[PDB]
């Protein structure tokens, strides 16, 4: 794979940071000096052409807010993949357990780290799918990143109309993610329409239901969140837009 392959003899492994679909993760040093983290890929939990897959988007994708990969080790198996290290975990369990750490002021930055990604993978002409806090990551600075962008237990919650009657994917279905993501944000982790299943929730948003504004949202801030969600999907902004938007509230508070 290039200078994409990484010697395994350069890998020190430190902490277990648990395990996923593919397997353990873990994080350790690269070459005595780098934090990254080490997912160990359970064989048979994904196939060679999966792997091909994965590997193509992520060494030709490259943001700093994207979760950056440094590496893979395929000439034995397991394979390892190595990434950027972002020592804070999942959004989604940082929103739930880290509010020590935040205010509104930051949760707004949450929203524009999120905003740069996507406005980058928008120029792409690449679309995210399973945009939402589980697939944001959380660094020891506090920055919020983007992973698993197109690596694609529906998410519903985060779906527009057209995505569930029509399978219309496009810029506009990851831009309603984005404005759901905006919404887990401010509710410090909860999940999008929690009294309702996913049957009730799409058939509800069809009829034109909206997530209400959390509390910690300014009637400002709902705003953009809420120009996600409009039913026709030309109607919604761009990453670009939106990005524009997100600095003028942060002008503001
Ligand atoms: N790129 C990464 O850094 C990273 N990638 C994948 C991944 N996963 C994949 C799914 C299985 C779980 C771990 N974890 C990762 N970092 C990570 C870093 C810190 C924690 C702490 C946070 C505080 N509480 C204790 C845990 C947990 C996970």
């Amino acid at each position: 794979y290039g200078s994409w392959e990484i010697d395994p003899k350069d890998l020190t492994f430190l902490k277990e940071l648990g395990t996923g679909q593919f397997g353990v993760v873990k994080y350790g040093k690269w070459r005595g000096q780098y934090d990254v983290a080490i997912k160990m890929i359970k064989e048979g939990s994904m196939s060679e052409d999966e792997f091909i897959e994965e590997a193509k988007v992520m060494m030709n994708l490259s943001h700093e807010k994207l979760v950056q990969l440094y590496g893979v080790c395929t000439k034995q198996r397991p394979i390892f993949i190595i990434t950027e290290y972002m020592a804070n975990g999942c959004l989604l369990n940082y929103l739930r357990e880290m509010r020590h750490r935040f205010q509104t002021q930051q949760l707004l930055e949450m929203c524009k780290d999120v905003c740069e990604a996507m406005e980058y993978l928008e120029s792409k002409q690449f679309l995210h799918r399973d945009l939402a806090a589980r697939n944001c990551w959380v660094n020891d600075q506090g920055v919020v990143k983007v992973s698993d962008f197109g690596l694609s237990k529906f998410p519903v919650r985060w779906s527009p109309p057209e995505v569930l009657m029509y399978s219309k994917f496009s810029s506009k279905s990851d831009i309603w993610a984005f404005g759901v993501l905006m919404w887990e944000i401010y509710s410090l982790g909860k999940m999008p329409y929690e009294r309702f299943t996913n049957s009730e929730t799409a058939e509800h948003i069809a009829q034109g239901l909206r997530l209400y504004r959390p509390h910690l949202a300014s009637e400002k801030v709902y705003t953009i969140m809420y120009s996600c969600w409009h039913e026709k999907a030309d109607e919604r902004p761009t990453f670009k837009i939106l990005l524009s938007n997100i600095l003028d509230v942060m002008d503001e508070e």
